[PDB]
């Protein structure tokens, strides 16, 4: 439910940071883009624990639209790795 | 920062219900897929309330993974949209 857009609005500002806290202007990099994933999903700060995920997770973080992660990106990874880190998406 | 992992850990919860609340199981449906938009984002219960958008927010509702909207995607398309929406996401 609104969860969702709450998270959303919340997001906006996620990349308010993420996108022009170093100087690019709405989009991010392979690096930045593993901080999002180190500043949030800590779990995911060691990455060992999910070795199978941890090649999915970074099959993308390679990729990121192959060059820096937009607006739809980091959203889109962030997703890719959360679905794929440990919770509802796929039992857990 | 977290304000991304905790809203990921909600949209989790969110599929929950979006993927199962009717029938199917980690996925859903342009009609769903409203709803989520619709329970979350009441200012497009108007909808009109973004013309140019109104274009891109259904851009993708209509083509939604050509059948129906499932983890990355909600979280896909809802991005699509709340970035085309009113926040940070190229100003508002």
């Amino acid at each position: 439910m609104s969860e969702l857009e709450k998270a959303v609005v919340a997001l906006i500002d996620v990349f308010h940071q993420y996108s022009g806290r170093e100087g690019d202007k709405h989009k991010l990099k392979k690096s930045e883009l593993k901080e999002l994933i180190n500043n949030e999903l800590s779990h995911f700060l060691e990455e060992i624990k999910e070795q199978e995920v941890v090649d999915k997770v970074m099959e993308t973080l390679d990729s990121d639209g192959d060059g820096e992660c937009d607006f739809q990106e980091f959203m889109a990874f962030v997703a890719m790795i959360t679905t794929a880190c440990h919770e509802f998406f796929e039992h857990e």
